[PDB]
């Protein structure tokens, strides 16, 4: 029914498609859409993981011998013409300069982006690209957006004496005659209070071999992460409702942006993984925490490490980002960290980058190589900052491969990006960022606290 929506699109228009039924709104459209189209036209879908596109590639060769289908999930294809549906990856993409990504893109009838909420950095950075040439596309973004009892869990106050303490959640010693499973922000947590339902008396278990072990014996009683990648007879839910995840803190004094691993809410999808891992079996309950999981992915984080796959080619990928964003509505706006990330991604690109540095980015592994990119325009050398362990300065340094890093000591470095731990070095070793030395870092400073006083 939604083909002859999709068939009256012109080169240059896009929809959005909310319905997802079955298992597969990105296998049932398309097929129908090539059925309608022809199997003489090439189809493109671009799908978030590289197992997934595999996967629904792998089913669908199965289901239809009659239309052709096609995997691109690893290296580039030079003057590729499969002439059926083709199941992509955002990364192989990611690959493309910006002419090849225009030859590439232009030759489909259609375009299906799948799963864009997940909000990844190779995602925002090719649905960005791809609107620098939205007239000669036709563009469609598909997305997904037995009894469970509601009650929020209270907060368990300092020095207080039918509850037991887990990580300050008030659930009942009733329910643990049951099999209860805990959502917990902290990677150190899970190793911790974990270990306390064994010191308590309860039977318990972190986060494959030792999962095996544990499972098998009752009462269980279980602290994990979020891993959804189900679970046997699982009876009861306890979610703290956050996690911890990468966030993205700009300031128009040095250093200019600040990232790290923060405790964060959930949002509504990721809320609905913790809601929907019992129940199926039997009617089972939901404890969550008093704060509100959110509508969208705060996506800033995965928009900075964006910005890596706009510089080869001269992009501003947060500009490309804003203005598709304004055409096709896809993600919600923080009107003012967008807007400060731009001034940023225009330091970023304002000169061509030194072909050292551009070397050493494609063969480390550094977590975050975008670091080394905005830092090149005041440093030379790479920085080691001690690392920060339970909050205190430690002796331990991270070894990356290629950076030629120099050690902090005392020297404190002129760097426009920082992580909080670095930050963290700087208040406690009791020390100071300088001003920046290169004036084009001066006028993005300047420029920053101009667009945070409006």
């Amino acid at each position: 029914e939604m083909v002859k929506k999709i068939t009256s699109m012109n080169r240059g228009d896009f929809k959005q498609i909310t319905l997802a039924t079955g298992a597969g709104k990105t296998t049932e459209l398309p097929k129908a859409v090539i059925e309608e189209i022809g199997r003489h036209k090439r189809v493109l879908v671009l799908i978030p993981l590289r197992a997934a596109a595999e996967s629904v590639y792998q089913y669908m060769r199965l289901k239809h011998p009659s239309i052709s289908f096609n995997l691109r999930i690893g290296d580039m294809k030079e003057g590729d013409m499969a002439t059926g549906i083709t199941y992509a990856s955002y990364g192989y993409f990611c690959q493309m300069p910006q002419p090849k990504l225009r030859a590439a893109m232009v030759e489909y009838s259609y375009i299906f982006l799948d799963e864009y909420h997940c909000a990844t950095p190779e995602q925002l950075a090719i649905i960005g690209k791809i609107h620098r040439f939205s007239e000669s596309i036709r563009v469609v973004a598909m997305t997904a957006t037995h009894p469970i009892e509601e009650f929020i869990a209270p907060e368990v106050m300092k020095g207080e004496d039918q509850f037991l303490d887990i990580a300050g959640l008030k659930i009942p010693v009733d329910e643990m005659k049951g099999n209860m499973l805990v959502f917990v922000p902290t990677r150190n947590m899970a190793v911790e209070v974990a270990k306390k339902l064994k010191a308590k008396g309860y039977n318990s278990g972190y986060y494959p071999a030792n999962l095996r072990v544990v499972t098998s014996q009752s009462p269980y009683v279980i602290v994990a992460t979020n891993a959804i990648e189900t679970l046997p007879d699982l009876d009861t839910v306890i979610d703290t409702g956050l996690k911890c995840e990468k966030r993205v803190r700009v300031s128009s004094k040095i250093p200019f942006i600040v990232t790290g691993l923060k405790r964060m809410a959930v949002t509504v999808g990721e809320q609905a993984q913790r809601r929907g891992r019992v129940g199926r079996v039997k009617p089972g309950r939901y404890y969550r925490s008093q704060e509100t999981a959110t509508g969208s992915k705060d996506y800033h984080y995965d928009l900075l490490q964006a910005q890596r796959y706009g510089i080869e080619d001269g992009i501003n990928v947060t500009k490309s980002f804003r203005e598709m964003n304004y055409d096709w509505s896809l993600y919600e706006e923080d009107s003012l960290l967008i807007t400060q990330l731009e001034i940023l991604n225009n330091l970023l690109i304002s000169e061509d980058l030194p072909a050292a540095v551009k070397n050493i980015m494609a063969r480390t592994d550094h977590p975050e190589p975008i670091q080394l990119a905005y830092n090149s325009y005041e440093v030379q050398v790479p920085v080691l900052f001690p690392k920060i362990r339970n909050g205190e300065v430690t002796d331990t340094y991270e070894n990356y491969s290629f950076l030629n890093a120099r050690k902090l000591g005392e020297d404190v470095p002129v760097y426009i990006y920082a992580t909080e731990d670095e930050d963290l070095a700087v208040d406690l070793l009791g020390l100071d960022w300088p001003d920046p030395g290169n004036q084009q870092v001066v006028e993005t400073g300047k420029a920053l606290k101009q667009v945070t006083g409006l």
